[PDB]
């Protein structure tokens, strides 16, 4: 039978009013449409009496709403509230984590970084390394000759780079230019065979597509960005109690208690108005739509796009996993058109403005140019779906892309 | 004649709907009510098609709106757009500026810090000093025996601490626990007698109360926080072209152009939704109400509060300038009640919940405990007005405060 939508298109898209227009949103890995309920929540807070709140009954209700919001976001990733903090961005929070870790590190310790890392991560650990006088032991992904454009992160590739002096291992849960799901719990179990070693995971390309449980991942640190999750431009970093007590030094004022992650890393007054946009998104994803429908909807969308791209192997070179299986890969699909500029293809699609896609290095030169290695000087073409995208849109996009390349 | 409001109370307070309730907002130095037009602006952006924007006509109009917003904010302080950047907070932006300056500094250079500095500043320059192996040459303010609780920042106190190896001088335009206006252009002219030396000014307690022109101040760096300015929890840092080209190193990804301040200091995707709240505030302050009415309204409010406090010298010890003159001091008034806890006084006022005030160290231990030195273990009482506060409110507050202390 022809593949159809799993979601109620109208019910889901009622929360995202701009999706009714001419242009379909196929660049969600660079930023999603904001959840209506999230905007309504921040409006209500910003129209309310300002922080810092008083001791009166109405002020205590506003404190309960703030603490409640943090409690739900913490439960979203199965963390305790004192194990999470809100920041400017993942790039910022990774840099501040570096400053927190630096005092208990030195030039004798080893940092292992995945070459599939976003520069948000790479820049943090390059800067930390340079300040400590460390040279990074870079961790290359594995390709097999039958799947040369499908880079995989394996424990077997990591083990040779590990030593008794390994202290930092850094990788992503998903690469924003590949879309493959890495085996984080397996990597964590291997990293933790080295006493003193900590695993830092960039989960920016994961948390929007899959339910996350940082305790089941047994990661030391996990970080994600709400603007790829129907939310504001705002980061959230997780740090285990063990990792906080053993590895972290406060970067905050001397008089601020350093027990919580907020205490250690929170620089100035936090953006309460942006934080309170987040609990509405948690309840929307978990309860209103649910992960079963989200994953199934996104899987069907990836099936239709891969079906068309893999149908013409002489035209399209698909990077990453060449199946739509949910446990294997999320709805981030990178490819290049053989003998054509990726920029030229993206411009032609975006100029027509029926679909919004992107091309280039996508703030990830190491995975793009050192691993995937597109023939195009302009780099990769990327289409990225979320659950509010429709089968009808993907089918129409495949027709338009075909027209552009067949000309 | 009895002092009356200069503003149209109803017209001004139409932009701040929560001001109609029971509680009067007298803790504006910790956070103001958000401008209605600012909330409406961010709503419209967040309901609009997400960034990063396309090449279509409607996307280019959204780019023009973003660039236009930055252009107006830059003109608000008489800076060029490439001389300003938005950040998480003043505390964060000062810390990132430290990282940018550090590579071209060493243990032979001297950092001079005012003891009137907020810990937002102190923490930045303490951390930078510790990383470079520098000990700060702390700059004490001047008191005279006839005005012992009125600390002043003088060029004459600064000169002995200056050497040919001075590279950083740091102070605030206004202290959040004093409210006195410091002579920044005079300090700048003196700092610039030392070639290579740069002046960094914390203007968080200034920009809400007075028009600012960073070119007339001739400061190297100026920083302020929008949440004390009827806006979001969001910082803006200015850096002169000279200061950028000569003193700053990019902390951003290797592939990002370092010509603009954004290029140098912007970590991850900026919070566009919070930035676009700012141009509405610029047009509200400059054109809708205007600085003449704002300064005159705030001056009358300070006159009524000081009048009452100075009327009972045996009860109230007033810190800072004991006049309401606009060129001398802004509407931030700190005092303590003789033989009474500052905390006890604040609790009694806030519990009644007719007025919102604050007590304590207010994230400024150095000015509070090392300069002002209140007799109370609980520190200072602070009342802070902005132009939307009324003479009727201040008169009523004076009566309530009297009742609490006369008991």
């Amino acid at each position: 039978t022809p593949l159809e939508n799993v979601i109620d298109v109208e019910s889901v898209r009622s929360h995202f009013p701009v999706l009714g227009g001419e242009t379909a949103a196929f660049n969600n890995a660079s930023g999603t449409v904001v959840l209506k309920e999230a905007i309504e929540s921040t409006s209500n807070f910003m129209y309310s009496f300002p922080f810092p709140p008083g001791v009166d009954a109405k002020s205590m209700e506003a404190i309960t709403a703030y603490t409640g919001n943090k409690g739900k976001v913490a439960a979203f990733i199965n963390a305790l509230p004192d194990e999470i903090t809100f920041g400017q961005s993942t790039t910022a929070l990774f840099r501040l984590l570096g400053l927190s870790l630096k005092p208990m590190l030195n030039n004798d310790c080893e940092i292992v970084c995945s070459t599939l890392c976003h520069e948000a991560a790479a820049s943090a650990w390059i800067h930390l390394s340079r300040e400590l006088g460390i040279t990074i032991k870079w961790w290359s992904p594995t390709t097999t000759p039958n799947s040369p454009d499908d880079p995989v992160l394996t424990t077997d590739s990591l083990k040779p780079l590990l030593s008794p002096k390994t202290r930092l291992v850094t990788c992503n849960h998903v690469s924003n230019v590949v879309g493959t799901i890495h085996p984080i719990r397996e990597i964590a179990d291997v990293v933790h065979t080295i006493p003193g070693a900590m695993l830092i995971v960039d989960g920016v390309a994961s948390v929007p597509h899959r339910p996350v449980d940082v305790k089941e991942l047994d990661v030391d640190f996990y970080c994600f960005s709400w603007y790829k999750l129907f939310g504001p431009h705002l980061g959230t970093l997780y740090a285990s109690r063990k990792a906080q007590d053993r590895y972290m030094t406060s970067i905050n004022h001397y008089f601020v208690s350093s027990s919580s992650l907020d205490g250690k890393l929170a620089l100035g007054m936090p953006s309460f108005e942006l934080q309170l946009m987040c609990s509405p998104i948690v309840s929307y994803l978990q309860d209103t739509v649910g992960w079963d429908r989200i994953v199934r909807q996104e899987t069907v969308l990836v099936t239709i796009l891969l079906e068309y791209l893999l149908s013409k192997p002489s035209v399209y070179r698909v990077f990453g996993r060449r199946n739509s299986d949910p446990s294997q890969r999320v709805a981030i699909v990178t490819f290049e058109v053989v003998g054509r500029s990726s920029g030229d293809v993206a411009m032609r699609v975006n100029t027509r403005n029926r679909f919004r896609i992107t091309s280039g290095t996508l703030m990830a030169p190491r995975p793009t140019w050192d691993v995937l290695k597109p023939k195009s000087s302009d780099g990769l073409v990327r289409v990225s779906f979320v659950h509010y995208n429709t089968v009808e849109e993907v089918r129409a996009f495949c027709s338009e892309l075909d027209e552009i390349v067949t000309r």
